[PDB]
């Protein structure tokens, strides 16, 4: 039987800590690879100071310097930027992983899942008047299909705590929009809720209706984010296009693990906190035998090449 | 265990595909072959506002000089991923429905394009045509959906005067540039196919670059098209980033079942050669034994909504 791989996604939304977090946990340096933003791809490799060209345009259209239009045509080939990287990983990640699986032999952590650039972001930009929601929808359908033991660890922070710690950690570009906080605050609890109401048995198709008037309720779920008009017939059935997203939608989320970690603590409180969340987490076996070492590479030379 | 036939009629535009594919399913029956219409709906009115126009008009304002390079990138990018969405949807929720690679079929699936018609083929055009960057287009081939098996897809032969003529006959504006860079772009996807299996490698081949039958020159494959500045680090090399994504070309592309068909002749021609030309195609298994139906009911759903 083959090596074992554990996988583990830091995601949420930014600015809670979660870079300072695992940079205490990217410290053997050989079993464990810490896979860190790409930052150096969005700022120069695949487009000049992406992040700053987000958050610009958000701000003039909030001046009403340009159309809501024109913001999502810029927002739009901004997050397929934001999103390569986390793409390519996992086009060439996904062949050496196996089924389902004692300690592991390699244990890789993701600063974030392609889900971030997919679905969570353009979402809470969608909610910012700055995307329309086809093109969420159109993220969403190319969503790669759910790994086994995709874990996904995600933030719990208080919204003035996490407006503190935003204020003092911020990337080059960024402006701070509180605004922008809640929709990614709002995205990211929708999300947890989504995963819940999946594996709780949940239809979105059976709830639809219920968006008009032992699980959490779909107008709690993302599922509510497209109830938006543009997706609508006349009669005001949602278009059998963007129903078939949502199946998708529904199929990726159901199958990761989500984990809560409370960040509304010490960097190596969150730290340990991040440590003893592994044991539940769920490990796979590899593929080949060379994966385990195909697979640190990628890694290694991921971070060497787009890391900070 | 029923089986499955699914033929993508791909290639440039304005060749016959979709007269061709309405002639061949015009042979079978209400119950044993269904069409997958371009969702021209989708393109017009579902997903955005006339993009086909949007396309069109915004690169002939950049070639015009009216707009900048960059600004005509976003608009194709945004463009593109809205051109491209019914077909990722399509895909993703068919794909659990595919079998193993395996007389009559009990369905055939006739669709008008492949996925990477919208995520390749037109991304890598619009590279040449100046109105996206490399960068964006392998966004594009990084995301491609992995290739089913039975993925059998059907070229088209035209002499470029020939083809021209089919052009100045018929939302679109005359743009004889786009036509030669498309025509190239399949030009070289059909040579990247047969390059691939033929056991040709991009990685060992690379150094090869400047400026049925026998494996190709790496210089005549898609390959090509990425040995520009902007994907170069110092030391003149790939990123490594683009080299995965370009990995991943090849895994998408090497286990497709290419056909070429002529188009060159008349509208029944037509049918007939291609009608011909299935004998020797792949079919598949499917997994439940509803999912015959199920595929069936989707097609026609599709076509109903999206088609005219
Ligand atoms: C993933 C991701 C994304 C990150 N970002 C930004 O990148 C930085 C990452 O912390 C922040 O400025 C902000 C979260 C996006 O704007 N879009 C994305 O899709
Ligand atoms: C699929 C598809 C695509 C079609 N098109 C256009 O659709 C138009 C059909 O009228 C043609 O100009 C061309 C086929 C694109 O420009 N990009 C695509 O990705």
């Amino acid at each position: 039987k083959m090596p074992t791989l554990l996988r583990v996604y830091i995601d949420g939304p930014h600015g809670m800590g979660k870079t300072t977090t695992t940079q205490l946990l990217v410290a053997s340096r050989d079993d464990i690879v810490y896979v860190p933003e790409p930052m150096t791809y969005w700022r120069v490799l695949g487009a000049s100071e992406t992040i700053a060209n987000i958050y610009t345009t958000q701000h003039r259209l909030d001046q009403g310097e340009i159309s809501a239009g024109d913001a999502a045509v810029v927002m739009t080939s901004a997050q397929i930027t934001m999103g390569m990287p986390y793409a390519v990983t996992d086009a060439v990640l996904a062949p050496h992983i196996g089924g389902e699986a004692p300690p592991p032999a390699l244990t890789l952590i993701f600063d974030r899942h392609p889900i971030a650039a997919l679905l969570c972001y353009p979402a809470a930009r969608y909610l910012m008047g700055s995307m329309t929601p086809q093109a969420v929808l159109a993220f969403v359908a190319l969503i790669p299909p759910t790994l086994p033991g995709t874990n996904i660890v995600l933030g719990a922070l208080p919204e003035d705590r996490h407006i503190d710690r935003l204020a003092k950690r911020q990337r080059p570009g960024e402006r701070l929009d509180l605004a922008m906080l809640a929709a990614i605050r709002r995205v990211y609890g929708l999300l947890a809720n989504t995963v819940r109401y999946l594996q709780c048995g949940g239809s979105w198709r059976e709830d639809w209706g219920q968006l008009s008037g032992p699980r959490p309720h779909i107008g709690d779920t993302l599922f509510t984010l497209f109830r938006a008009p543009e997706l609508l017939a006349p009669n005001g059935d949602l278009y059998n296009v963007f129903a078939w997203a949502l199946d998708v939608l529904a199929k990726r989320l159901r199958s990761m693990h989500v984990f809560i970690l409370d960040y509304d603590q010490s960097p190596a409180g969150c730290r340990d906190a991040l440590l003893q969340l592994t044991s539940g987490m769920v490990q796979t076996h590899v593929t080949t035998p060379g994966s385990i070492p195909t697979i640190c590479d990628l890694a290694r030379t991921f971070a060497r090449e787009m890391g900070e």
